[PDB]
């Protein structure tokens, strides 16, 4: 039991650490995405306003 | 009778001595076990927290 208990404590630890990794990459990709919104703004402008 | 009596006195002695040996090894194995609990904690952490 205690072997598993302690393993579950370190499991919770490892999973929370998983979450930390996730949210790191998550926020980074959110910012990336926001850039890409700006990019498409610049694409539509980089329709040259036509000519 | 007295031969057996005296032999029972030394028998009790020998058995108590048995117990002393037992409880020595017992407590030692209890501590060993406690270590092994810590080990498994370090195994679950030595899941590398994954990567």
């Amino acid at each position: 039991m205690r072997g598993q208990i302690r393993g579950l404590e370190m499991a919770s630890k490892n999973s929370q650490d998983g979450i930390s990794l996730i949210q790191t990459a998550e926020g980074a990709l959110t910012e990336t995405h926001a850039i890409l919104q700006r990019v498409r703004e610049l694409v539509v402008q980089a329709g040259n306003t036509g000519t």
